[PDB]
């Protein structure tokens, strides 16, 4: 899963399984929507994969869905709180 198998409505990029580039970008509930995106996830290994479409967000494990479906999806809380993206 997510080596070049991503949640299909993906993109090949050159840096990572996930980048956390359209990470869903909201803190655990949507109303923290503070942290930017990618900054506090940073994959160190950054190895080229796939990654979510250039198109929508990462809710979680890297299922692009539009921050639309993300902010509904906090029913399993996309929660960072440490560093959990």
């Amino acid at each position: 899963k997510a080596t070049m198998q991503c949640g299909e409505n993906e993109k090949y990029d050159s840096c990572g399984s996930k980048e956390c580039d359209k990470k869903c970008k909201y803190d655990g509930v949507e109303e923290e929507d503070d942290e930017e995106p990618n900054v506090p996830c940073l994959v160190r290994v950054c190895h080229q994969d796939c990654v979510c479409e250039e198109g929508f967000y990462r809710n979680k494990d890297d299922k692009c869905v539009s921050a639309e479906d993300c902010e509904l999806d906090n029913m399993d809380f996309i929660y960072p709180g440490t560093r959990n993206p």
